[PDB]
């Protein structure tokens, strides 16, 4: 399988607050699954001493569980008085079930020239890059 | 630590005969290091299963057992009426001991650039890109 992960990011950093995205179109689930997934990155020691080092103040209240219950912004859409995400860069990843122990990861090329909308939509399924992968339907 | 990693290919192959070097510069260990490291590729079955669905006979028989006393081409030489090994691909990888399961893989970017000959040379401890890591 091919998974792509996107991380938008806010233009600037207001009052010392900063934030940013990530999107995963063509991976599908329940939302009991996204539930169990975000209790699991709170408690992710590798991702707590990656933010140390940047100014974060507390890491374990950084992620918002509500993630799974909030309707999505389209990209390139904003908040009232907010300026939208900005995309960083995106990632492809390839999995396979022969060697789950290798875990390949690239920038994607040809970023720039690609609907990005279509592409970040978690509901789309005609995408010509994200592709939707089923899993199990819980 | 920075390992950098180099795969120079044969042109073309001739009577189904084909082959290529790898070439690791930034590593420093010892000779029988290094056989004992070839002894454990030699019964890869990973690397075979690899190279049976490239059309290869014997992958087991692939790996030469004096690579690492036998004396190495400098890049761009060659043997006798044998065209030089071209350079396909040129690959670094990022390791870390806090995490040894993290293994981040990345193709060097404009390895044009820069003299191949000076940074692939497996004696030099000067080199510009590869580094030399002491093991």
């Amino acid at each position: 399988h091919k998974i792509h992960f996107f991380f938008t990011l806010k233009p600037e950093a207001v009052q010392g607050k900063y934030g940013f995205h990530v999107l995963i179109p063509g991976l599908k689930m329940a939302a009991s699954t996204k539930k169990s997934i975000i209790a699991s990155l709170q408690h992710d020691a590798t991702v707590q001493k990656i933010l140390h080092e940047q100014g974060v103040a507390n890491p374990e209240s950084c992620l918002d569980p509500h993630s799974a219950s909030v309707p999505s912004l389209l990209y390139g859409s904003s908040k009232l008085n907010h300026r939208p995400y900005q995309l960083k860069t995106g990632f492809e990843l390839v999995f396979d079930s022969s060697d789950p122990d290798y875990i390949p990861i690239h920038q994607i090329k040809n970023i720039e020239s690609y609907n990005l909308v279509s592409e970040l939509s978690l509901t789309n399924e005609q995408g010509s890059l994200v592709r939707p992968v089923y899993c199990a339907a819980d």
